[PDB]
RNA sequence: UCUUGAAGCAGCUUCCAG
């Protein structure tokens, strides 16, 4: 069904940005000679009809009475043209303050079909190494990873590294109030803080990305080379034990750099140090500079069939494995770390990676990570990596440019009739 | 039917060769 947002009344993730800019009385609206739209402004405007419509379903009903007893003074605006007047005299700290409601409102990862509609026209995390590389799109007019990976990970972070700091496992949608070409989803971040009044993000915290290599996903045989590997490990944890770790597969996680000599979109990890030998260019030459210092920490879990279910950190070391600053990645937890930023206006960044074996028949049914169950159907968890990531600021800055002009690009050939002011997304 | 090329959201997936 052909789903309306100028209406008085699946068909939830066909309420796109896109689907409000291509409707007929916003393309009747553009054909006037005074309208120059602007961003955020527009995206701010759209956030109102979409929360209009899905807002009394979803139950909280925030995001309206915002817009309408602050934003638009106690009026119900009903039109395109006075939505987006009311939206482009609104102050930073309410564009802020609608981008947090919204944020709670979506605070279910990604089982609400509003997150679908809401991704439409937004440069993701996930999007954004595409996005930097200018290669085609952002407006279009399974849970393998959720339960397999994520939450497993998840778990292991919230009770076994961060058991004692309040944490928050489920963060909504955080678009960018400063330009609504920008929005991300954080995966776990850890010792948060809540007002009154919502959460809140403190320079203190530590923010995870949440990702698992399976390819090391090994089954407790004799034979097999990655658990000949992970035994060693397991009985004698140090730097070689996981070079032998992690070379005991044909295409591996680490990569080996000479002088900085530049890796490739191979992996997450790479490494500098002679041990590990085994057989825009500027931009990721500045990058290496900042990441090639911290340390990778790596967690040996301790095995349930060995431990009566009990999985829990048996050993914990230091590993001179950094991230690839050419890799997804590095350029997905960028993204991220520039709205959190936003938000605020340092925490500290890593990427969770999590390595696993197959569940035997021998292995117990009632595994417990720290104090939470795991699931009979999930494999079990052996190893975590946590990974630093440092982000340059001028790198940083040159990138999010890099992305906001193919946006302009593609803004201004996708939606044609629309006369895009960007002179005011100029600032950001 | 597998491993070595390449390509994308994590494993798979999408085009090959031998």
């Amino acid at each position: 069904t052909p789903a309306d947002l100028f209406s008085e009344d699946a068909v939830l993730a066909s309420l796109s940005f896109s689907k409000f800019l291509k409707h007929a009385k916003v393309r009747d609206w553009c054909a006037q000679a005074k309208i120059q739209p602007s961003m955020p402004a527009l995206r701010m405007a759209y956030n109102y009809f979409l929360f209009s419509k899905v807002g009394e379903f979803i139950g909280s009903e925030d995001v309206c009475n915002f817009f309408v007893d602050r934003v638009f003074g106690g009026v119900r605006l009903l039109d395109v043209a006075s939505v987006y007047a009311a939206c482009s005299q609104m102050n930073a700290h309410q564009r802020h303050h609608i981008c947090c409601l919204v944020e709670r409102a979506t605070s279910s990862q990604s089982l609400n079909p509003v997150w679908d509609a809401l991704r439409d026209g937004i440069i993701s995390s996930s999007k954004f190494h595409w996005a930097v590389k200018q290669q085609n799109k952002i407006f279009s007019p399974p849970l393998a990873f959720g339960l397999r990976c994520e939450e497993v990970v998840k778990t292991l972070l919230a009770t076994l590294l961060h058991p004692d700091e309040t944490n928050c496992l489920d963060y909504g949608f955080m678009q960018s109030p400063q330009n609504g070409i920008f929005g991300v989803s954080l995966d776990f971040a850890a010792n948060v803080k809540t007002d009154t009044g919502r959460l809140q993000f403190d320079p203190n915290c530590k923010v995870y990305s949440i990702k698992c290599r399976f390819k090391y996903t090994f089954a407790k045989m004799e034979c097999d080379p990655i658990y000949a590997a992970y035994q060693r490990l397991y009985e004698a944890p140090g730097k070689l034990a996981l070079k032998d770790f992690f070379y005991s597969i044909s295409k591996p996680a680490v990569e080996y750099v000479g002088l900085g000599k530049l890796p490739s979109e191979s992996d997450y990890l790479v490494a500098y140090d002679q041990e590990w030998e085994a057989c825009l260019h500027n931009l990721i030459r500045e990058c290496i500079l900042h990441n090639s210092t911290t340390e990778s920490d790596v967690y040996v879990l301790t095995d349930p069939q060995d431990t009566r279910g009990q999985i829990s950190i048996k050993a914990r070391f230091k590993a001179n494995l950094f991230v690839n600053v050419r890799h997804s990645y590095f350029y997905q937890v960028l993204l991220q770390s520039s709205i959190v930023e936003e938000y605020i206006g340092s925490p500290k960044y890593y990427i969770a990676t999590g390595f696993f074996r197959k569940r035997g028949y021998q292995d117990p049914v009632n595994c417990t990570i720290g104090g939470d169950a795991l699931d009979p159907h999930v494999e079990i968890p052996t190893l975590l990596i946590v990974t630093p990531v440092y982000f340059p600021r001028g790198a940083k800055h040159r990138l999010l440019h890099q992305a906001a002009n193919f946006w302009s690009r593609s803004a201004k050939d996708t939606f044609p009739y629309i006369k895009w002011d960007f002179s005011y997304l100029s600032a950001n």
